[PDB]
């Protein structure tokens, strides 16, 4: 029964955060439902969308397109993955600023077509007058950190990577409030189907365990 | 002034990386480059002098190229917190008890890969897996299993992700192994690598682990 199917997108990193628990749980009051999960860059997820192919999609960025719509579910801090010797691991238990990295070795990714996770990064050292002078962009997340143990630089990161530890890897704060990054649903522009509205429930319920705080206009219900 | 350093994905999750930033401490007047590829294309590259060493899981011979076996890394089983094979002890388990779970092979690339070895190691014990899919990488499988999909074998190295609700069960089979190699071009003599020889076997000293008589001495 193809109604009885839900196809979900979602960008592989945020398998070190809170969707396993979401997708679990969502399984465990769904196991009728045949629930399908597909691995894809957040600009990829639109067409997807469009095209029937995915019915909800987990992406780190706002692509806008008048077919898709979307929720913001949280912004996650960044980090400063460092190699332990680097002198900016000297300011762990506290973090540092933006305009600290300027002259560092940076390591940005995805290498998947623009926009991207790394376009935002870029973004916010533009917003205040940041010019980085070494920039280099590997395929994904868990490379950067493989390359900054190694000695490679330093890479900015979600603070869901420290999932990751690695010998001689240290994950510093970085503490200027715009130093974050979003996590959104994305779904077509039509109103929920009733698998939909569960996936939104159930994402409302782990969030509710992790003690977030919903606002008033977050997640919408199903109307008469 | 450039050496080139070919190395699998998967490598990142153990001693590679402080033995090639011991190695870069110790050459302040040399580049270093790394390029993530697998075996097939470290061979080409070694022949073909794109890169001067390669670190790999899996050995098939070439006259143009020497290998040499640095450790066997255990393989482990990835299950989910509530699973009855996370049940058994600090013990372990055998392959034998995996055959009837889903299991999450990986990766999707080309064989020969990690899913062909993985599958191998049952196949030479007359264990056959039914319920078998293959997905792109590591971390795909991992989270797969923690969102309750299945089950995984994985490098003991995998260890170093840790995700929430996901627990790493020990193999008892001996065979239960995955190797790590480095590969040159069979001439090579370079002072660079020889060298690069001398860091692996300070570590792996540290580490207490491979002990061989001239193990990539001479
Ligand atoms: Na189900």
């Amino acid at each position: 029964s193809v109604e009885k199917t839900i196809r979900i997108g979602f960008v592989g990193s945020l398998l070190f955060g809170l969707l396993p628990r979401i997708i679990h749980l969502y399984r465990q009051a769904h196991p009728n439902l045949r629930i399908e999960l597909y691995e894809m860059g957040t600009k990829a997820q639109t067409e997807a969308l469009k095209e029937g192919r995915i019915d909800a999609g987990f992406g780190r960025l706002k692509i806008s397109d008048p077919a898709i719509k979307r929720t913001l579910l949280r912004n996650e801090r960044l980090m400063v993955a460092v190699h332990a010797s680097h002198p900016l691991n000297q300011m762990k238990d506290k973090g540092v600023h933006l305009n600290d990295l300027i002259d560092e070795k940076i390591l940005l990714y995805p290498s998947s077509p623009k926009p991207n996770f790394s376009t935002h990064v870029m973004n916010i050292f533009s917003d205040h007058g940041l010019e980085p002078t070494k920039i280099n962009e590997v395929r994904e997340v868990q490379l950067a950190l493989g390359l900054v143990a190694a000695g490679e630089g330093i890479s900015l990161v979600p603070a869901s990577t420290q999932s990751i530890q690695l010998f001689n890897l240290s994950y510093v704060p970085l503490l200027d409030p715009d130093a974050i990054t979003p996590i959104y649903i994305a779904v077509r522009n039509m109103e929920e189907s009733t698998y939909i509205y569960s996936l939104y429930e159930t994402i409302r319920q782990i969030y509710a365990y992790e003690g977030f705080t919903e606002p008033p206009n977050w997640l919408e219900h199903h109307h008469h």
